């Protein structure tokens, strides 16, 4: 079972003894600090609030276990047993904390307050930053959602340019990342964050998280199609790749089917096996049930371009109204190896230069989509901006001499719409002057209760492209 | 509650209809494919076996849950209800699988079999690769442990060169990564993998995982010390940094204490505040209770060198037996910003060139230690190598034309010691010939039961440096 008393950085166990005496309030905020990613999708906090922070999160047993562990961990009795027991006795183990946040799905420029955290009881001044560690982990769903959306922008740009519309955009980047992430929990969080922007996923873990914590009007937020892996091709034997191919496309004759084609020779498979030997089983397929040929090795750009040139000479290629080449509707390609935001850009641009429509291609991304991301990418940071000591409010901040980018905001904060319709973070409690509209931050957590929540449908709407 | 039927890549739901008819066995293996990082620490499988694979993992309720999800996910009834019901009825929901693995903590060169997976019931041929996704996630603990060990090698080399011994090496790289990972589960797994090599951690999540899944003779596998963060310094107000410093070191006067010193001006804090104003409180400290000054911004190498030069002129520096400069025992430095394997090397080499002992410094690493890693770093790969179809065993492999690095091993595999005492992986069942010793792989999982286990003490012993 999860224990919030054991869910912090070790040093935070010692911070209650470090704050100025007579401190009744610690007020902290999260931002994606400003310096390629100019705007961030805020997503994932609601999950953390519900799974970890709400309800009775303190018990007498959890206090004793924390006390016993930390005694050995520090070789000292530094753990604040009295402070945690206070919360247990006075509030039935509910956290005296208020968290205000931008609505989930909102797309916010860098260097703006996304959420704030404060204690609601003067005794629990230390609690605000105790929960920093758990809350800062929101960097991950934010970053996956943001990076996924930025890839959607690239796909939208090139699909519109080469075809004149955005039909099927929401299926152009498929989540392949289940095996390539660090844990089962990460898989669920990561997959759910990608689904803010797209609807195609193989990371099943994402579906249950969305159902449990967010909710959709539709039965499921994500979809997939039958597809082969190397084991289902190679198990037939080296000389029987054609038999594997034939069997699989016949088994899935009425639905879309992806078939990995690089087991031995991708270019042979395309030209001779698909393009000659089994051509009759491809040309007969429905437009609702195409064969999707899947390369999975070599240089991603070179392989995609070569595969298209091969297929273009074996199948009846048309030229769309934009002047770009289009494969027959029963035949498509998915590149699912070495795909990240950088290589995705490289491939669609290379396709455009060779006059291939982006209609022809879908992408699969695993590690690049869900794992190859850090807290540094969007400069995700959680800092104390305001304290009350001796009944006096003090605006606090860091400003390291050797890094001006690490300078943090001062005082009580609020997020506002600007007259031109952009975003501004007001500092030093200036949001109280009411010179701007309403504060865009809403109370989402207060005293152990989730006070405002959002469906996954609302989040998707908020995170739409312009 | 976890459902193994929902813990796979979507397309693997469709694979039972793709294998050759009359397939009674699918046999697969995991390796860290060949061509730094010459040798890998095998760690983490035991966690996966115990948490996810053992016991009754199939129930009537879980089959129905998976059926309902995949019906909407695929918009079709492709889910193998009959296959999963067979396991529930015949084996009381226990997986008819055998897993053989190298002992955990073992240091194995790249391109060797680390574990194998096979079905024990002909009806469950499809199950071997169903569980690929869950098992491949072992890439993460393997990769953290390996990267952590490689950093220990660097630290050992330079500490030995500059001091003549390895005293305190196991505390030279501290885990700062709790907030910088993608989830709570990842934090535990990642932190536990680092603790194979070191004993200093702030990622508390790692302690419980080890206690639950591995076990140690010691009450706790990892340790920490009191330390400040920016909030506990800045909360005092910009003009009161000295007061914050004084309060914290007096509160923790008899234990080691780390104090982040870069809130406003790291160089001023070292020279004027620590070096002059509060010097009397530092020079009086015990050798068992040093002040550890923590920079946290700027160029990691440049900042460390300048901090050391400053402290060298304000405090009584000695020269050790190797001719390197050493701060008094009550004063140390921890660099915990921008630390990864590359910058770690850069800092220790830079210190050596300026004649500073590695005794003076410790490192903290967060995202670099636990997050900035992918499955591709060690080329972690899970592949089918052997099947039985029509009662006939065939050696199975992939060999993509444009990537010879992606070629997989053929047939039944075993790991052996060579006459020179190294490791070799024998293919095509050649291990049966006994021209080498016995297979070094142990059966660790069979038919729902964990059959072989390792303590965290044994794993640490196995993973030691030469
Ligand atoms: N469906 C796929 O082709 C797939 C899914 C997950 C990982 N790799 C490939
Ligand atoms: N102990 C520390 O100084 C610390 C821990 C976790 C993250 N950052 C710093």
């Amino acid at each position: 079972e999860f224990n919030i008393l054991l869910a912090t950085d070790s040093y935070k166990v010692t911070h209650y003894k470090q704050y100025p005496p007579n401190t009744s309030k610690v007020y902290s905020y999260f931002e994606c600090r400003e310096k390629k990613y100019e705007e961030t999708v805020f997503y994932g906090l609601q999950y953390i609030l519900n799974k970890y922070l709400k309800g009775k999160v303190v018990t007498k047993e959890k206090i004793q276990e924390a006390k016993d562990v930390y005694k050995e961990h520090f070789q000292d009795d530094v753990f604040n047993e009295k402070g945690w027991n206070y919360i247990l006795e006075k509030y039935d183990g509910h956290l005296p904390i208020e968290i205000k946040a931008v609505p989930e799905g909102f797309v916010i420029p860098r260097g703006n307050v996304l959420f704030t955290v404060e204690n609601t009881d003067p005794e629990c001044y230390w609690l605000t930053n105790w929960i920093e560690t758990i809350l800062v982990q929101s960097w991950y769903p934010i970053t996956v959602a943001t990076n996924s959306r930025e890839q959607k922008k690239i796909l939208a740009k090139y699909l519109l340019e080469t075809s004149g519309n955005l039909d099927g955009l929401e299926y152009k980047l498929h989540d392949f990342g289940y095996r390539g992430v660090s844990s089962q929990e990460t898989a669920g969080i990561g997959a759910s964050a990608h689904l803010v922007n797209f609807k195609g996923t193989d990371t099943v873990a994402g579906l249950a998280l969305i159902k449990k914590y967010y909710g959709t009007k539709d039965p499921v937020p994500g979809y997939s199609v039958p597809a082969a892996e190397h084991s289902t091709i190679t198990a037939w034997g080296k000389d029987h790749e054609k038999d594997a191919f034939e069997h699989i496309v016949t088994q899935f004759s009425s639905v879309p089917v992806s078939v990995v084609s690089d087991s031995y020779d991708i270019y042979n498979a395309c030209e001779k096996i698909w393009g000659e030997d089994l051509r009759h089983l491809i040309v007969s397929r429905s437009t609702q049930a195409p064969l999707i040929i899947r390369p999975d090795s070599g240089n991603p750009l070179d392989t995609v371009l070569k595969v298209l040139e091969i297929l273009g000479k074996k199948f009846p290629v048309t030229e769309n109204s934009k002047g770009y080449k289009l494969l027959p509707p029963y035949l498509r390609v998915i590149q699912g190896d070495g795909v990240d935001i950088n290589t995705l850009q490289e491939i669609v641009e290379g396709m455009k230069q060779k006059m291939w429509s982006i209609e022809n291609i879908a992408f699969g991304s695993g590690g690049g989509l869900l794992q190859k991301l850090t807290r540094d990418l969007l400069n995700c940071s959680f800092k104390c901006s305001y304290v009350v000591t001796n009944g006096l409010g003090i605006n606090v901040f860091k400003d390291p001499v050797a890094d001006p980018n690490k300078r943090s905001k001062k005082g009580r904060l609020s997020l506002h719409r600007t007259p031109a319709g952009n975003f501004v973070t007001l500092e030093e409690g200036k949001g109280d002057l009411e010179e701007y509209g309403q504060d865009l931050l809403h109370t989402v957590f207060k005293n152990g209760k989730v006070t405002k929540s959002y469906s996954f449908d609302e989040i998707r709407k908020n995170a739409q492209l312009n």
